[PDB]
Order: structure tokens, then sequence, then C-alpha cells
């Protein structure tokens, strides 16, 4: 089947980045390889359907006459009812593997948008965000060291309260490149607009499969039989049935089944999407409370104000994603016992001295 | 079959951490790959079906008359019984190979969970503390490796009961980070949930195939007769049969069988996972012993309080089956000549000095 | 089939260097592998269609004349309607597979085109121009550092001024021989030629293909039964039916939808080769701002005058997309807070010194 | 067939120990697979069955009629004797398949036990004590080397007499840890204990073999011919025969030759499960001689006292397989000139400061 | 099909030379794997022929009557026309896959005949020259830099036209032993009649194709229709049909298809290989006014006079296509500025110093 070769393909699973989030992907493989799943089920293995249709002829005709018979109402298939001549088409019956595997190529369309218009960005503002943020390590324990060992030899105003504004607010602990690049990508509204044409194209396919399976099927859904005729044309002027009654399609209960299982599939699918949607809409602010007193990780949580839609978002979104890599995958990660700023003052008196590698 | 490819994809068996107990592994493997293994057997190799149904027609009827009659029988299971006209129908017997994929892609879905939910922070608390307990090493052997040595140049109280206070109160004898690290941790419920619904999804899915089979089978069980009609249709002003008696299931073994091996399997499975489910509900003090006099590890035997259900209960049962890597699986592994504190006192008085790599 | 083995070889996606454009990539996909999957689907997988005409002989034949009758009118399709004698022929039904592989052999010519006459002499200048531009990164920051660290002892006219000329105007910043390179290759047309060609030839083939489909297809396209001779020869002196009416096509539908698929597929291509035409007739200035103070960027700016269509704009669209690798991945790709001569006299003033590399 | 890949996937043949000795290996071989090799040849390749059943049905039936009566005496294996009614069964004949396979999957269960319950603890030792004896070496040349040399010098008591107690009691010639590690293992039962239920598992596994043949099979073994009914049901009320006698069983050759096959291979292979049950119950001490002049080798041989029935017989089994791996497999495989405690005394005058590396 | 493994294995895609110019591949694989494409297209894949004659045979006859009628009559292909008894046979309908093949297998004489004769000698030529050529750049950059040194200390005709004599006619300046290989290859006249014979024997072939397509086909076109005889021999006593008339031929089509492709593939190829002949009828002195000024290169350009019917053509004509590989892949390409000896004398007093490496 085909449906195996373009799984092989299609939906398949820099250089250490993480640009495409967990729940994305699982998105992605459950609406793209969905159909192909049922394409494969219908229309092999389990069910050898041998012909789609099978007919009752007289029993006067031969074997090849049956044939023709057989053959010629499949690619014609028309109810000739008699309630003027409302010839009934049932072509969906015909057209489920196509519409399937259009199904599945149309699902592969956003990914291929996110592919081509958003990741080199994305790409380029990782790599730079994450070279200067691993620089923030050597600078409040190689740099801040130098208060604690000066706290016991002072008491009180003088020492650690007079002295973290003439070193905090000095030329080695400051971060003026990022902090410009940081503002001029707040007001940037380009790789945001992507995430959202992503997210919607998913859901208008989605409707849009709502629409083809409420108007095409559910009509024919429990019709079974259908009489056709065999002598519209150049057969007309000869002496057999001019109504070959009792057609039936034999495939109807793959039919039924795969229509539900489409159903339920995307009606589980659809919230997902629009919680995908809705992660952008606030500003996280969960570990904001730890980043605020690291040197370089302070702007990342002093730009937090206005509306929540700018490509800061996105990229916060991806950074805290691959903000667990190897390097930051260490004290910060480890610093889960610094949240429990009178009490935060003296709380990280052993913890951050504590932290260091050897 | 479909089975060969689904087995190879999903069920397939950081670097180097272990993230699965075996037990967890044997009844992942024994619970998702044994209905692809039943329905490769059932459908495909030995037994050959051709057509799972055989009708008895009339001799005046063609051949392919007697394959209409036999074609439309299939996907219309009904046993018009004469006892009104309670039309049974069969269709388990059509259902069959779905329900057994079915069950297979549902009993996947925890080993999901698990691996989404929990394997990173898991892995991410198993790096830092066997980071941590692997400095314990250099820190017993050559650091009180001068215990010994001075306790052949004095006599009892200040030279074997009098330091063991000034050297293990001592500031190179502790460790204050992973002292708070597992304390903090003790009071987390996060990764304990997750473990526990990974376990009572498995209990519901097996309760649930348990009502399957006890509802839609066991009533269509000893029946491999049915009698259809076909003039129940267009066909009904027509001069034939109104009732074709025996139509014959052919496949009715291969139910029964498939039927059985499905039951008596998952009750068998059925203790295990609430064995592994009771595992948590004791502080494990096995080797409790030798691990309060090691310095690190004096710290993992202290915090073993109160009720038992807490995320340090997880990490301790993944942290025992990590604890012989490489180096740890060493003198501590070795170290089983020291279960036989009067008698404990000196009883270390070989072993430990002993112990030494060169 | 024949086209799951020809998508293989051909259409299979220096050491570094991107000598097709994205753009280019996606056309050449789509306009080279859609016939062979069109051929793929029409007469494999799916329909199975077994023989592609249907005979309606009469029931005195054998099995032996049937399969003679409906075996030598494939061969020789002609409908000898009653309208003299104009026997019209069928033979698109008999030629579509052949035609599907012609089609898909001859959207390759292009590619082989660009691969054999172009890329080469690109590849050269590509390697050259890059060598060349990537000296130019210590030649303003390890050269022009001594202008703001001269700016602080000085005020205004000699030490912002009239520095910029005695230091611009220098032999260590200069680029003879890059310049003379650009300005011999903006006199040549050899390598803008092959692009028009290559796009050119994309546009005749699809013209050609809409004049095959609507002449040989759209006439018979509603056609299904035609009636045919068979005692045309030596079987004229025999006793039976001189018109052997209403053969049928069996596979029309096919037909239809691969006809109509091959239409809509084409007219949504058209456009895409006509931007990529038209996107040499401008000269690209989006980043020209910021070239324009870089010593050796400022050539490539400084030659965009007269008419677009020459070797140069070739050269540049080709660069841009290089121009990402990995080490001009680097600050001039960070230099986007430089795009917001007064203001920009002084905004330079932070950005520049400290991009630096440590 | 399901025997390839049941064979590939089971039964399919740190870092250097080997945990399984020769003949189980070749014992697991020649269970596991040829049940799978019985299946293979039974159900494929060579003899194409086609249909196991071959029915002498009345002239007047159809051929349909025909595949009916055959295809439901498949399925109905009931020989309808006159002698009340006792209708026989024959299901061993269309059980015959799963049997095998299911003897395949029973014989694999010790193996995954032992590879379960006993590698681990097995290797840890395996590993400790390779470590420790791999310096016996510079112990007795380079550290007894100073014994001949001496000996010249002087003459009998106090130079070969009196030094061998000296130096043999002397710190650098003791392994206290090794000693107490052995003393403790020799006391354990636990991995004793898993040999004797991996080999029990197999004989228990055998018996049931020869009961499940000697009470099912044996009986239909003759009998290739059945009478059955037909008329058992909704048939009952049609005028054809009540006993459609003689059905011929076609492979029954194949059934007798199976069943010979499995009774003479496993009637075969039980006296070597026997064997290797009681290799455990004697203390081999075939090359004790050479080994109780090593320093090290020295306690292996000193604790051969008791019962043999321990964890130090296993391991000392599993020790003399891999004393032969690169390091050991040296001067002690090459002492084999010293096996011919007066003339042992002398003999060794030669070969043991003969056979140093250089 | 023997198509797919025999392109496979022929025609399928030192260390670094190419011995193959790009048209001669291109040559070779539209000449060896087109006859494969057709056998594999006619006689598999898309057109199941089944049987390629079809009989119309009395209905008294029986299947196997007819069965032998239509099996006697294809390998006795001989219509037996009323026209004496002048029995034309039809046998290139029977041979048409063997002429293919043979075609096939015959154009690969060429390749073999140059891959065995006239590959080692060349490669050892290429080699040796181009081992020679590298040695030319730092001989005239870092022997001829000590030109404008000096240029710049004195005026005209004893520091530029009295010096070109006295550097130029110098011991390090002069290849004697190039020289010498180069005019003894130019007499040599062996490696040139292999390409002779290569191009000749595909021209030879051509011919022959024509003829046989234009002597044995072109006859047996239109024919579909042929009489046969059985009753001539020992069925000749037999009361049966004395003319079997009207065997048809099913295949026609294909055979005027493959005939049609295969005139028209090879009349296209025709003038491709007249021009590869031509190519050694000149000699190409396209950049010889770069290459004079050259030490090393000078020797290449002076050898240009007489009949160009030498080795020493072949060998500049495989020396171009590599001139491009890494390190003349350089300066000698970049020297493209040098193309615009009064002029020529003052315009190289700029690139060849600039185009240093550094």
């Amino acid at each position: 089947s085909l449906a195996h070769t373009a799984a092989e393909y299609m939906l398949s699973d820099l250089k250490g980045l993480r640009l495409e989030l967990p729940l994305d992907r699982i998105v992605k493989f459950v609406a793209v390889g969905s159909p192909l799943l049922l394409m494969s089920l219908a229309f092999a293995q389990e069910f050898s359907s041998g012909s789609p249709i099978s007919c009752f002829s007289p029993s006067n005709f031969s074997i090849r006459q049956a044939a023709y018979v057989d053959s010629s109402c499949w690619d014609s298939l028309l109810h000739h009812k008699q309630d003027q001549d409302k010839m009934k088409s049932l072509w969906p019956h015909k057209a489920l593997p196509y519409s399937l595997l259009a199904l599945a190529l149309l699902m592969y369309l956003p990914v291929l948008l996110w592919q081509y218009a958003a990741v080199p960005a994305l790409s380029s503002d990782l790599l730079f965000i994450i070279s200067e943020l691993d620089k923030s390590y050597n600078r409040s324990i190689r740099l801040v060291q130098h208060m604690l060992k000066i706290r016991q030899k002072s008491s009180d105003p003088y020492v650690f309260w007079n002295e973290l504004e003439k070193a905090r607010k000095e030329r080695y602990f400051e971060f003026p490149l990022l902090e410009r690049y940081l503002a001029c990508k707040q007001r940037s509204h380009s790789l945001v607009a992507t995430y959202l044409l992503r997210n919607s194209l998913l859901l208008i396919f989605t409707s849009a499969t709502y629409l083809y399976l409420g108007h095409f099927h559910l009509d024919v859904f429990f019709q079974e039989e259908f009489s056709c005729s065999i002598k519209t044309g150049l057969l007309s002027d000869e002496t057999h049935v001019p109504n070959l009654i009792t057609c039936r399609l034999t495939s109807l209960s793959i039919f039924q089944i795969v229509s539900l299982s489409s159903v339920a599939i995307y009606t589980i699918l659809v919230p997902v999407i629009i919680y995908n949607l809705t992660r952008l809409c606030r500003w996280d602010k969960r570990l904001l409370s730890v980043y605020e007193m690291l040197p370089a990780f302070d702007l990342l949580s002093r730009k937090m104000l206005g509306c929540p839609i700018n490509d800061l978002n996105v990229i916060l979104l991806f950074l805290r994603a691959n903000i667990s890599e190897l390097i930051s995958f260490s004290w910060l990660s480890v610093l889960c016992v610094l949240k429990d700023h009178n009490i935060d003052t003296v709380v990280d008196f052993m913890t951050l001295l504590a932290g260091l590698e050897p």
C-alpha cells in the first residue's frame, strides 16, 4: 500500500536545539498518521474485499456477462429509484481512499509552513540567546563570592546593603547587547504570526473534514442495496432486464467504521490545538522568582509587560524547553531548594556558593 | 499483517541511567505484544481462513449467485430466529481484529504518560543525586584513614570514642546541599502520582477487557449456525428461498481459543501490577544497616519516617536499581562481609581500609 | 511499479555550499514527483483494474472466444459509429501511463541543464567571494577599535570626523582584487541565461501539457461505451455478430480524476515560476543599510546600478542564502539592533565593539 | 511463518565474562529451536498441504456445496461411530501447531528466570574475584624470586625450609578480604537454588510433553477416516445424506513423523540435564594440586569441605570457564609440565621462574 | 525482470582523478540504459500481456484443445497466406526482448575497451603532469616577487625589460624533464586511437540497429492477424479445420511504440558522438593567453603546432577537466580579471601579487 511509504517518507522522526514542542509533535503524529492507518486497515491486511460490489444477475447469464454486469456498475454507482428518476449517486464509496490520502496530504501543510518560514530565524535567536546566557554562571559565583567573604568581616549596612549597588551596577555585571536584542525582539511580530497560522490551518482543516463527513456521508450510511440500469446506451436494444435490481455494497461496515473513527479522533484532537493557541495569551511567571536574582536572567523577567503577543513570548516558550540541555541542566535546575524580600534576602546564604561544580 | 509493523514501531527495546524497572518492562511487553501476537496467529500464518462464512445455497443457483449469497451475509450477520423476530447479531466475529488492535493501542497509553510526564524530572534528580553520592568514597577512606593510624598510638576513650565527633561533625564530612535537596523532595507528591496513574490505568483497562469479553462474547460462543434472509429489500419480489438457512461460521475455534487466551493472560498478569503498586507502601530498610555509617549515604537512611508515599520513595526505588553501574558497583556491593553497635564497632577494623582500589 | 524506482533514482535529496534555493527545490519536487504519484495511484495499490475493458459477447461464445473478443478490442480501440464510418479512436486510454512517464522525464531536463551548465562556475564564484568576505571581521573591530579609544581622548572634528578618511582610505582597509572581480563579473551574462532557460523550459512544458490535455482529452471524457468490429479481416467470412456493441471502458473514473489532478497541480504551480523569474528583475536593497559600513561588504552594495540582469545579481541571490553558514552566522545576523546619517553616526557607539566573540 | 521470526527474536546468539556454560547453551538451543523447526517443516516448505481434510460428497452436490461440506467438518472433527453415539473428537490434528508454539514458549521460561534472578549477582562475584585473582602473578614471582637467588648462597634448612614460613606468612603474601568474601559466600544458598530450579523446570516440562503425547496422541495415530454428520442443526430438515462417510485426514503422515521426532529428541535430551544437575554434587579437585602453591589460589582449594551444595561451588564452576580469558590464559595454563611433597618440593626448581613474561 | 539487475550491475555510478568526461558519461548512460528501460516497460509493470497471442478456435474444442492450439502457434509464427504457399514468419515479435538485451550488451563493449586499454596509461600521465604542475605556484610569486620590489627602486629598461631574461632563463625557472615528457608524448599515437575506436564502435552499432529495424521490422508493422496450420504433421489425419484462421497478435502496440522509441533515441544521440569525435580535430587555445606567462604552463601552450591528432591533445583534454580539483582550483581560476603585449605588460601590476593565499 502507499500508506506505508507515505508514513515512511513524511512524518519521520543547530545540532542540539529543540525546535518543536512535544505536544505539537504528538498532535502532528496523530493528525497525519491516523488517516494513513485508516487507509491501510480499510483496504489491505485483514479485510480482503475482493470486489466491493455484488450483483444478482439472471441465471441465464454467462460468467463473462455477469462480470460485465458487476464491472459496469462499480464505475457507474447510480441508484435508479422508482420515485422524476432521481438517480442518486453513491460516489463516496468509490472516493474514500482518495479522500483519506488527500486529508493526509492536507494535514502536512502547516508542518512545511513552520519548517520553511519560522525555523531558521528562531534557531538564530535561540543560538545567540543561549550563547549569551551560558556566560551568566561565572558572573554571580566568580564575581559575587566576595560578598559573603566580606560579610563576615563587617556588620550590616555597608557590607550587605550598600555593596549590592556598587557591584550589581558595575561594568562586568551588565549585559547591554542582550538587553537591546530583547527590547528589539519584543517589538517584532513576525514569528508570532506563523504560530497562529500553523494552528488555525489545522482548525480550518478539521472544520472542512466535519463538513465533508456531514454533507456527503451520513446520507448514504444505512444504504446497502441499489438497483442499476444496463440498457442506458448501446445495449438498450437487447432482450434482458431493464433494471438489474439488488446490487449490494459489500464493504459498508468498513465505510461506517472509518467514518466513525475519523469523527472521533478529530473530536478528541480539537481542544489540544486550542490549548496550544492559548499558551501564548499569558506571561508565564512560574519561575520568575528565581530568575530576577541572576545577572543575565534578570533581563528575561524584566521585560514582561503589556500585550503578551510578541516574538519574545515565542522565544521564551522555546527557551524554557532548551534550558535543560547539559550546562543549564545544572545549578539552575538544582535551585529547587530556593522556592519557599525579607526571608529571601537571608535564605540564599548557603545554596548559591555551595552549588559550585567542584 | 499490521501486527508485525505495530510490534516493530511501538514496544521496541541520561546515557546510562535505567529509568524503567525490569518488572515494569516485562509487564509492558506481555501486555502490549500479546494481543498483537494473537492477531497475527488468528488471521495469518497457520490457519488460512479463506472465507469466514460458508453457505448452503440451492443447487439451482449459479456460481455468482452463490457468491452473492455468501458475500451479503458476512456484512449482515443476523440470525433470523423463528422465536417477535429477535434478529440476534453476531458482530463480534467480524469485529475481533478491530478489538485486538484497539486493545493493543489502549495498553500503550500509560507508557506514553510515564515517558512524557515523569522521565525528565526523575532523570534530573537521579543525575544530581548520583553526582553527589559518587563523592562519598574519598571522604571515608581518604578522610577517616587517620582513625586507625592514630588508634594504635593511644588507648580507648580519646582515640576511638572522642574523635568520632570532632571528625564526623566537621566541615569536610558534611553535605548540606544534598540534605536540603532530599528534605524538600520528601515533601513533594508530583512524581509519585504518575506511578499510581500508570498502574491504575492498566488495572482499569484489564477490567474493561473483562467486561467486553463477558458481555459480548460468552453469548455467541457455542453458536456456529445461523439462518439469514436475502429477500429483505429489492430482492423481496423474487422466486427463491426466504430463509437461507445454515450459514456456518468456519472460524469459531479460533474465536474460542483467542477469547480463552485473552482471559488467561490478563488473569495471570493481574497480581503483578498490584505487587508493583504495593512496592511503594513501605520503607525499604534491607541495607540500611550499612548505609548509616557512610558519610553521604547516612542522609538517605536518616529520612525514613512518616507516610512512605513521597517522591523520595520513588527516587530511592530508582536509585537502588542504578547503584550498580560502574563506580558504586564496587566496595559498596563488595561490603557483603559486613552483615553479620557493640560488635559493629569493632567488626569494621579490617574491611573498610582493605577495600581500597590499589 | 516503475514509479517507485524512478522516484528513488531521480529526485533524491563545495561541501557546505547551498547551490539550490528552497523554492526551486519545492517546485522541482512537486513538478517531477506528482506525475509519478499519479501513475502509482492509477495503476496499482487501491484500484486493481484487472482488465480495463469489458465486453458483452453472445452467450453462445465459449470462454476462450470471449477472451479473444475482449483482447482484440483493447489494442484496437475504435468506435464504429453508424454516423462515412468515422471510426473514432480512444488511444489516450491506452497511452495514459506512457504519457505520465514521458511528462515526468521531460520535467527533469531543466534540472540536468542547471546541474551541468551552471553549478561549477557558480560554486567557484561563491567559494572565492566567501573566502574573501570572511576576512572582513578582523578588519573593522581589529582595525577600527582605535577609533573610540582615541575618541574619549579628544573632542569632535579631528577624532571622529577627520580620522574616518585617513583610516578608511588605507592600505589594510582596501580590497582591490575583490572589487575588480565583482566589476568584471557584473559585465558577464553567461550564468544569468541558464536561470532564464531553466524557468522558461518549465513554462513551455506546462503549456505543452495544457495543449495535450485540451486536444486529446476533453473529447473522450464522458464516453464509456463503444461498439467495435471483429469481422474486419480473416474473420469476415464467419457467422457471428458484425458489431460487438457495448464494449465498456472500466477505468473511466481514474481517467477523469487523473486528468483533473494534472490540470489543478500545474495551474497552482504556474505563478511560482513567474515569481522566480521576476526575482531577478530588481536590485534587492533590504539590508544595504548595514552593508555600506563594513569594509568588504561596502563593495557589494556599491555596485547596484543600471540593468539588474547580470551575473552579479545571481551571485548575490545565492550569497544571501549562504551568508548564514557558521561564521557569518554571527555578528552580521546579530546586527539586527542597528536598523532603526545623523543618528546613524552615533547609534553604533555600542553595538560594534560589544559584538566581539569574547 | 511465525517460526522464523520466533527463532530470530528469542534464542539469538561484564563485557568479556562468560555467564553460560557451553552445554547449557546447547541444551537451550536444541530444546527451544526444535519445536520451531518441526512447526516450520510441518506447515510450510516441502509439504504444501492445501486442505488437511478431503470429503467424498455425492456427485449431485455443487462445487459450493462440496466446499461447505469440507469446510464445516474441519472445525467439527467428530467421528460419528455407529458403536451410545460416542462421537470421538480428533482435535489434536487441529491443535498441533498451537501445541508446538506453546511448547516452544514454555521451554524459554527457565532461560528468562536465570537471566533475571541470577546473572547480576554472579557477574558481580566473578568481577570481584577475577580482579582479586589477577594480582596473584606479581606476588609469587615478583615476591618469591628472592628464594632461589638466596638458595645458592646457603645450604638446606634455613634457606629453603625455614624461609617458607617467614615469607609465606607475611603481610604482602596475604589476602584477608578475599578469604572473608569466600568464607561468607560459602554459607550462602541463594544462587545455587536458581540453578536447580532452571534444570528442574526443564525436567518437568519434558514430563508434561510425555504426558501430552501419551494421552492425546497415540490414540488417534492410525486413524485416517471418519464419518461426520451435517444434519445436526438447521440442515436436519433436508433431503441429503445423514452421514457424510469417509472424510479423510490428508496430513496423517506429518502428524506421525512430528510426534515421533518430538519423542526422540527429548528422550535423547533427558540425560544431559541430569548430568548438569549432578555436576554440583561433588567438589572438583582436578587441578587442586597446582592451586595450593600459588598465594591467592590457595584459598580457592582450602575451602573444599562439607556439603558441596553451596554458592562457592557455582562460583568456582563459572570461574574455571573464565580462567582462560587473556591474562590467566598464561603461565597458569602453561603450568602443565608441573603435573607428574618430596618430589614436588624440588620439581618446581625450573618452571616458575622460567615462566616469566620477558 | 533481468533489466533491473542488468542496470544495477553494469552502468553503475587515482583517488580524485576524473577519467571520463561528462558528455561521454551522459552518452553511455542514455545508450546503455535506454534498451533496458524499454525492455522493463514492455514486458512488465503497466501492460500485463498474459499471452501475446489469441486464437479463435471452434466452439467444439475443449479448454485443453484450445490451449494446445494457442500454444503451438506462438512457437511456430507462420502466416499461411493463400497467395506458392509463401509462409511468412513473424519471428521479431518473439525475438524482441532477446534483441533488446543483445543491444544493451553490445553498447557496453566500448566502455570496457576504454576502461581496459586506455585508463591506466592516461592515469599515469595525468598524475605525473599534475604533480609537476602543482610546483608552478611558488615559482612565479615566490620567485618573481623581487620584480616589483626592485621595480620601484629603478626606472625602465634595466628593471623591467632587462631582468625578464636573466630571471626567466634561470635554473630555478626551468622544467627540463616535463618539456621532454611532453615532446615525447606529442609523437605518440597510442591512446588517441582508443578514443577513435570507442566512438566509431558506437557509430557502427547505431548503424547496425538502423539496419535491423529497417529490414526485419517495418514489414510486420501493421500486420495483426495471421492464419496458421495445425495439421502439418502427426495431426494431419484428423477431422478439424486445416487453417486455424485469425490468430491475433495482442501486443502489436507495444511492438510499434518500442520500435519508434528505439529509432528516435538513437537519432537524437547520433550528432553528440560526432561532436565528441570532432573535439580532437582542433587545438583548443581558449585560455592560452593566460597560460603563456606562467612558468610551467608556458610549455603546455608552446607545443601547439602541426596535426592536432596526438596523445598530447587527449592529455590536455583530460587535464582541463581536472585543473579545478582543489589547489589549481585557485588563483588560476581566479585569474579571470586578466582577460581584457603593450597593455598586457602593465595590466598584471596588481593581480599576480595580490592573489597570494595569505
